[PDB]
């Protein structure tokens, strides 16, 4: 088995006038992400820990802001795509595990529907997807609610068949 | 082999009046974590990295206030009790690395006391686990010295036999 | 087949009088970063990854400012002394990816610059070598252009021969 690691980062400001979107999952609440469409910090984090298990680069190399294939694109299209070009460069998918660092709101409740997107996203069973949550303990911009944060963990076996 | 990833992070402040205690060595020192019992920034970062590798949630979500069965558990009791439900879900443990991330004190010549009670909760041997330690140098919160991180990585393999 | 994770972390401050230089690439900017000799934040952080996965410690525990054989080692070397550690320790090295936090300067032009200097140092070929780039997105030190992150993680296997 030719295994391989990937990890992942992705932070984006909580901002007045948006809705929270992670791992696919509204959430109600006061404040959403700041970026383009859904900014959904973990859905990003994943599909650049996927994309560097598989020695692709990143997820800013593969998705331009003037690609016609993307225009209207969201996170979970983007994610669909990462996971095709996973495939076709020869790759199967272990596992993913990740951790959202937000101050609040409570996300446990929403958990296991932002693993049921990431499981369809990627093709998986839901015995192969993991997210927890975190606070910051009130350190730090995430500590002060003026972000959210992710990280995740992935890993390819190349085919290798 | 059916091998998975995971990754675990933590955070505590640092206070006054606390003693400091990571990997389960008491370090001496004039603050300390603050948080629920030992507050073992450390344990809990791979505790909740074991969890993600075996797609079982988090450290929280297994372990609430209500429960009969563990409260008077310290950190030490909560990594013994996730590594059984590890091995209970069917897996094995291939291999911890960890990394401290705390302006002061030096931790280095605390290391190998965290690895040896970190091997034995896991029932592994020292060979198959690694603790780092790192400044912040002098930057945020960490640099400051308001608290201290812990990242972990576990590697597991679902049996398989 | 024994396979093992490693984890690295480092950062440094950005500052006027020093060249930015990471993953042994020079990046022109008003701004450097802090350090001893090349203080490549990149290379380390791949460094400690490396040492983690190994069970052999951390980058410090090796290498001294004492270290007679080491005295005037950039990043490079010490990078490629850490290979050779690995090695010797019975190890094969799968792949790395990593990540580096920066606001600025853009980084993807040199990406491929980095991967190149990294396989070379590793004895990789290029397809098992993976550099990323994020901005902080304005937050926090990193947010503020006061320095830069990296990110990083290795997956090696014990021959197990
Ligand atoms: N310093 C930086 C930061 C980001 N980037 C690139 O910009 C893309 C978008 O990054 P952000 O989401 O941080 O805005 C990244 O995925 C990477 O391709 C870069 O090349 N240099
Ligand atoms: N809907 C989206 C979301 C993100 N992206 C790209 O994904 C990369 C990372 O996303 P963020 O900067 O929002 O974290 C960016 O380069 C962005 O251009 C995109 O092209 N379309
Ligand atoms: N935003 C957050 C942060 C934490 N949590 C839950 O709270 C539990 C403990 O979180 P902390 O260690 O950050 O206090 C976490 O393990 C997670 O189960 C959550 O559901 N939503
Ligand atoms: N002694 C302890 C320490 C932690 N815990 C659980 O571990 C979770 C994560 O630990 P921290 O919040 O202290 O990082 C907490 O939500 C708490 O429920 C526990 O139940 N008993
Ligand atoms: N709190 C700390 C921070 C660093 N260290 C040691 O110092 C060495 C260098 O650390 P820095 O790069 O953060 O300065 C580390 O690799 C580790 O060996 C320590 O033992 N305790
Ligand atoms: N050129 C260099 C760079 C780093 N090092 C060692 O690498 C470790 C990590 O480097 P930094 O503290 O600069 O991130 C330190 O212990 C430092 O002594 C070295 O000995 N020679
Ligand atoms: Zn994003
Ligand atoms: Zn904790
Ligand atoms: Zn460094």
């Amino acid at each position: 088995m030719d295994v391989r690691i990937g990890q992942g980062y992705d932070v984006h400001q909580l901002v007045e006038g948006r809705p929270l979107i992670i791992g696919g999952v509204t959430i109600p609440y006061e404040r959403g992400l700041l970026g383009h469409s859904d900014a959904d910090v973990l859905l990003h984090a994943i599909t650049d820990a996927l994309f560097g298990a598989a020695a692709l680069g990143d997820i800013g190399r593969h998705f331009s802001d003037t690609d016609a294939a993307f225009k209207g694109a969201d996170s979970r299209v983007l994610l669909r795509a990462c996971a095709e070009r996973v495939k076709a460069a020869g790759f199967t998918i272990q596992n993913v595990d990740s951790t959202v660092i937000a101050q609040a709101p409570k996300l446990a409740p929403h958990i296991d529907g932002m693993r049921a997107n990431i499981a369809a996203d990627l093709g998986l069973p839901l015995e192969r997807v993991n997210v927890k949550a975190k606070t910051n303990e009130k350190l730090g911009y995430l500590g002060r609610g003026e972000g959210i944060e992710a990280q995740a963990a992935a890993l390819l076996v190349k085919q290798g068949g």
